[PDB]
């Protein structure tokens, strides 16, 4: 039988048929259910399987699948494999290739784009200071003044013999969080550790709350290299209430463009241990993740002081009030500026639409709840009554160890 | 083996190794999770689930394998040989009880797992009697609404014959009309029980909040409706601390909720009609059951009294009506004293019992999609607490319609 899954909004049923093609395996047995784990992991013949079944998704698409070009390909990759272990992505199939790891990422809401994705080829790089140059251009063609632009660079692939390309940040643009000996953090709790190493390597720290980290690059077989971003490239949005005049004077600010540097992209069974993407922020990643989590800026209880809220008792739901005004300054203030920014009812509004063109198109679509539904009013948006399979598909983002 | 649990505000580890006794099967595998599906499940076998609760019992009270074990053991045997199953003692079915709530992975209320009141009703017979059983078990739970956790527990499930069933999906329901333009007055998900208390004989009223009769059934006969009594059915009007207008949208709820439609699994045997009740999460009356698309949906209508801006969804209408029908909610019953708990209070009471449970069984099975609230999910703790889901038994589970 292929799961059955139903919508309890509307009624309706679908049933995902494309799990049944999924390959790498996740956490959960049928003695129990690790769904809700943050981390739910962790050669010839075996590197062709994965490549001949990513040759055939390529042919699939363009609709020339069992053409003369999509035999012959496969058969190219299968003679360069036979000669030298690995083989090397068409520019046209990196392309593919890197939507195609953005539409099976089964926790990002954001997936009625995937098939808008600006793909910068980097494999021909072959230094740490050109990968520099290559992410500023990465960042100036995303951030374009504030009308944000999805995109990925690529690059080189991992291969025997020699190290891999790594950005150590997290993301591209980050704020410094500056441990403190009482065990207290000034800035993002988030990047203690990335903090002290760009200081072990020769940063000179700052002592604000938004002090924009520098880029620690790895080229292969080399240390990290200190990169400074330069400031004309980092749009930032400082935040403001559009009735809640004092909240200004709280001085707090967030980065136009969330740009991921951490995670591996894998494809046809090749690796690509260095390839940042980015997007557009959804609201509440940054005015209830970033600002209100305890182990983050952790601003709830100083907002809802000012806002003269009763903070002795939780019964009068000054968390939930503080927590919806941070919410509307972040997303008045980004459109103030003129960012591109996306509420988490229209991000879940778009993607119960693309669950609906996935359907069509492949007969399912991997997606995993817990990430899906946002994180402040989940039952006030459509995926929270939407029953979602999870599972693995290759093209794939893949978390990864950190290189130090 | 032992799946490594981390929550993510603290940094703490713990190791789940109550999982590793999970009887049944989840609808899980490897190559796909489907945590999020609200139904996971579509003689010589009854003796092996009745041995083993027993020695669950007998493990509990500390008298693991001596004298008084054994003679219960070759009791039950004895038992099922005669007539195909078995009867439990007074003690056995309490404990039973409160082990089917401590076991129910979707419950945010299990720190109050060790005080439930559990009322013997296995000596039943006919729906009248039924019905007064209920209406004893509304009377003690409520309390004038200082509300009390009980469970009734009608007869099992036997060979040869029907079952007791209780219709109603809970004792309180607000009946569900529907009407030539498509749309419902009252509850939606009650249409169904609606239009079967109308066929049985029921004259419907008109409103948005009229309270549904019974439909008991006692084996093999058709279910015989019951008017529950005017004054046992404790209802709290709603009303907001400072929006005068509230009060003039004609919202209420009820007290006590009384799950009716669970079957109710110890050692092996099975009964479809285990009423239990316990008192509301305050999300659960004024996010789901008000603010649901497909229940009561008032929203929107909140909203525009509250003058927001409805044409945009950035300026988070939805988001603050939401918070405000919470606070009526809150507001509304503690004014009118009856026991209700918001759900910052009632998660940070769960933490405790994973805590609690860590230590005594090594291990707690938690569902984090009906863990997490509704509404706020992340400034709870519970969010940040990665969680093991799987079944044990004794147990509350799902079961057809009688219909
Ligand atoms: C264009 C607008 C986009 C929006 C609004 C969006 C939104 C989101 C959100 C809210 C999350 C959850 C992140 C978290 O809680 O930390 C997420 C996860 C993710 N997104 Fe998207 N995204 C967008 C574009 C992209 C693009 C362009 C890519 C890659 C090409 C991408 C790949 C991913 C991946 C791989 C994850 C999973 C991260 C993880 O598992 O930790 N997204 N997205
Ligand atoms: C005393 C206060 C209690 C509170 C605050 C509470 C809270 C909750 C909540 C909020 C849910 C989610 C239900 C939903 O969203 O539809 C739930 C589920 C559940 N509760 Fe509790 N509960 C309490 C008492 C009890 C008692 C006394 C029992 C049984 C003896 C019980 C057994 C269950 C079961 C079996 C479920 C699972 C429901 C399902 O899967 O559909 N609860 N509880
Ligand atoms: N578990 C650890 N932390 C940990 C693990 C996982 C995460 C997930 C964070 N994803 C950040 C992220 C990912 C994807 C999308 C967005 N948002 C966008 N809008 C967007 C970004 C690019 O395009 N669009 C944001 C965060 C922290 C840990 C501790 C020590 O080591 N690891
Ligand atoms: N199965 C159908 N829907 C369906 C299926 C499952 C559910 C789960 C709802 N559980 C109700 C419930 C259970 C447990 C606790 C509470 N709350 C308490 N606080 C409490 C109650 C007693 O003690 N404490 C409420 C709801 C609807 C269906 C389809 C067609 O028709 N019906
Ligand atoms: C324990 C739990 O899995 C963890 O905190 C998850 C829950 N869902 C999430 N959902 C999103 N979008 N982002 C997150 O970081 C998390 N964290
Ligand atoms: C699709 C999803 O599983 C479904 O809507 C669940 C999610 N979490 C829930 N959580 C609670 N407490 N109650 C519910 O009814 C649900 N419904
Ligand atoms: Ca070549
Ligand atoms: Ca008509
Ligand atoms: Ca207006
Ligand atoms: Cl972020
Ligand atoms: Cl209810
Ligand atoms: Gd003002
Ligand atoms: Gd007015
Ligand atoms: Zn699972």
């Amino acid at each position: 039988k292929f799961p059955r899954v139903k919508n309890w909004e509307v009624g309706s049923i679908t049933y995902d048929t494309l799990s049944a093609q999924a390959q790498q395996d996740g956490p959960c047995t049928p003695r129990r259910c690790l769904g809700s784990l943050v981390f739910p992991r962790k050669a010839p013949e075996q590197l062709l399987s994965q490549a001949r079944d990513f040759i055939n998704q390529y042919y699939s698409s363009i609709k020339r699948s069992g053409s003369q070009a999509h035999e012959q390909r496969l058969q190219e990759v299968e003679a360069e494999v036979a000669a030298t272990g690995t083989y090397q992505l068409r520019e046209s199939e990196l392309v593919f290739g890197a939507k195609q790891a953005w539409r099976n990422a089964p926790r990002c809401v954001g997936r009625i784009q995937w098939g808008k994705l600006q793909v910068f080829d980097a494999r021909d790089c072959r230094s740490a200071q050109e990968m520099f140059t290559y992410i500023c251009n990465h960042i100036k063609y995303a951030t374009n003044r504030g009308n944000l632009r999805s995109a990925i660079t690529v690059f080189p692939q991992r291969c025997p013999g020699r190290g891999d390309f790594r950005i150590w940040n997290s993301q591209l643009v980050r704020y410094a969080g500056y441990r403190q000996q009482d065990g207290s953090v000034r800035g993002d709790p988030a990047n203690v550790e990335i903090t002290e190493l760009c200081i072990q390597h020769g940063w000179t720290p700052g002592n604000g709350r938004f002090d924009v980290l520098p880029l620690l690059l790895q080229a292969p077989d080399e240390p990290p290299e200190l990169f400074l971003l330069p400031p004309e490239l980092v749009l930032e949005v400082p935040l403001e209430h559009p009735t809640l005049e004092w909240f200004a004077a709280l001085g707090l600010r967030w980065y136009a463009l969330p740009a991921v540097s951490n995670m591996l992209l894998e494809i046809g069974g090749l690796e690509f241990p260095a390839a940042p993407f980015s997007g557009w922020y959804m609201s509440t990643e940054i005015g209830t993740r970033n600002l209100c989590d305890p182990h983050r800026y952790n601003i709830l209880e100083d907002v809802a002081v000012c806002m003269d809220l009763d903070t002795r008792t939780t019964s009068s739901l000054w968390k939930d009030k503080a927590a919806v005004e941070i919410n509307v300054a972040v997303l008045h203030s980004y459109q103030l500026a003129k960012v591109t920014i996306v509420d988490h009812h229209a991000a879940t509004a778009s993607f119960m639409k693309h669950l609906e063109n996935e359907q069509k198109a492949r007969g399912g679509c991997p997606a995993d709840w817990a990430w899906i539904v946002p994180p402040i009013s989940g039952s006030l948006t459509p995926v929270f009554h939407q029953e979602m399979v999870n599972y693995f598909l290759s093209p794939a983002f893949r978390y990864q160890p950190d290189p130090w």
